[PDB]
């Protein structure tokens, strides 16, 4: 079997990126944040606490035929960002773009915190990590993809995002249309439940490439590309007028800019990030400060290759026995 859905960014910035999802019998289309830095399914819902739901579309499981509580499950789960959600569990028939997995467990919301209230366009996520990292207790569960994989013709998934433009997620196949060149694998580490890889190294527009090894993870559901603080220095220096602002919480930058590319290695090859994708716009409504792209990860306690990197590439998210990671240039 193969499935192929179009995915959508939120807003005029590409904020985060939404992609229907079909639940239940009959279905229950909602709209979610394919999450690759994640292993967790889960839906605002008729059990989340009305003051948190504003807007977002619900699943409601006593209207699926097929939905069954998965009895004494329970979830809880926090995000890099300090968001966080948790309630309890059912299986139910879940499809995307055509591909149907049944007996999926589907983690209903009880509770949500402000940032996932306040985003009307998100109705939940679905992660696509590897299912070590899934929350379910006491009996953990898989991913969406790790109970899809044995049914398609490859045990692999693409991620094709747009630069504020929908693009597409592919299951089961490659599409060979869908970027130039060719694709150059790189090893994955599973050992912190990510798809977890090194670069080897990088470039500052023109510039020459520094070759040095940047272990990170390949994050759809970040939306920034978290960097050590030493190779963010050196973009942001070529950037007149920028400087890391504590108040603002990362580097800003003149508006009136005209921002420098980025690339990163793989492998051998080169992934070419235009400047244009590295602008937040401003800071604040009418600001002429606008918020970078590229940011520091000393934070954090990982790299992170969220959506300005990959949306530059054509992604492979390959899933046999020994993953790797696939890029090419589009
Ligand atoms: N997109 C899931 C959240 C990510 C995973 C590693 C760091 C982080 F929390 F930001």
């Amino acid at each position: 079997s193969t499935g192929s859905a179009t995915t959508t960014p939120i807003d005029s910035l590409d904020d985060a990126y939404i992609t229907p999802v079909q639940i239940g019998t009959p279905a229950q289309t909602l709209n979610l944040d394919f999450d690759t830095g994640s292993s967790d399914l889960w839906v605002f819902s008729s059990e989340t606490t009305a003051s948190e739901v504003d807007g977002q579309t619900i699943y409601t499981p006593s209207k699926s035929t097929t939905a069954k509580l998965l009895s004494g499950a329970t979830w809880s789960i926090s995000y890099g960002d300090g968001s966080s959600s948790s309630g309890d569990v059912y299986t139910d028939t879940v499809s995307v773009g055509g591909l149907t997995v049944t007996g999926q467990a589907v983690e209903s919301a009880k509770k949500v915190s402000s940032s996932f209230t306040e985003d009307s366009t998100i109705d939940g996520l679905l992660g696509l990590a590897f299912s070590t990292l899934n929350t379910v207790s006491p009996t953990q569960q898989k991913t969406f993809f790790d109970n899809a994989k044995a049914s398609l013709d490859s045990p692999v998934f693409t991620a094709d995002l747009g630069y504020h433009a929908p693009g597409t997620y592919n299951f089961g196949f490659i599409d060979t249309t869908a970027y130039t060149g060719s694709i150059t694998y790189t090893a994955v580490s599973t050992k912190q439940g990510f798809w977890e890889w090194t670069s080897t190294g990088y470039a500052v527009g023109s510039g020459t490439f520094k070759s040095t090894s940047i272990d990170g993870i390949a994050d759809t559901g970040t939306t920034l590309l978290y960097l050590p603080a030493t190779v963010v220095s050196a973009y942001w220096a070529q950037v007149s007028g920028a400087k890391s602002s504590s108040s603002v919480g990362g580097y800003v930058f003149p508006c009136s800019a005209t921002l420098p590319s980025f690339t990163f290695g793989v492998g051998s090859a080169r992934i070419v990030i235009p400047g244009d994708y590295i602008d937040f716009g401003p800071i604040s409504t009418g600001s002429s400060s606008c918020f970078g792209g590229i940011q520091s990860s000393a934070g954090i306690g990982i790299n992170i290759f969220g959506d300005v990197a990959l949306k530059a590439a054509f992604v492979v998210f390959n899933g046999a026995t020994t993953p790797t990671l696939g890029f090419a240039s589009k």
